[PDB]
């Protein structure tokens, strides 16, 4: 009954995590067993960054779903940090292979203008867990 809260989100969830101070990020959710930690508090979940594969205890309220992404996607930070550059990548790699997507800095091009674009053909259904 992990996360039986009323509260969206479950585990392998691809998300967008909101910390203060820091641009929205992409995660995925995780069970507090992966974590080495603790239970997460009601309202919470457990995510891991793709990038650096930290976990962090984040208030439902703080994610939306990966999906909703020129939404959140930050032009800004992603001209800036190389950090962002890779972890856009490892998130993307992994919502293209949930889609069942194929592609033809130079690798990441497809990859952004696909997610940019609403993830067609599949949208954002295909980047649900199996």
């Amino acid at each position: 009954s992990e996360y039986q809260d009323g509260k969206e989100f479950g585990i392998g969830d691809l998300v967008w995590g909101k910390i203060k101070g820091f641009s929205w990020w992409p995660a995925m959710v995780v069970s507090w067993k992966a974590t080495s930690k603790r239970q997460a508090m009601s309202g919470m979940r457990w995510v891991q960054w793709f990038g650096d594969g930290k976990f962090s205890e984040v208030s439902a309220d703080k994610l939306v779903a990966l999906g909703l992404f020129s939404q959140h996607f930050n032009l800004a930070t992603f001209n800036k940090l190389v950090s962002y550059r890779k972890a856009m990548y490892h998130a993307l790699e992994k919502a293209r292979v949930r889609a069942g997507k194929t592609f033809p800095e130079d690798q990441l091009k497809p990859m952004l203008e696909w997610a940019h674009g609403g993830f067609k053909p599949t949208g954002i259904e295909g980047l649900k867990p199996n």
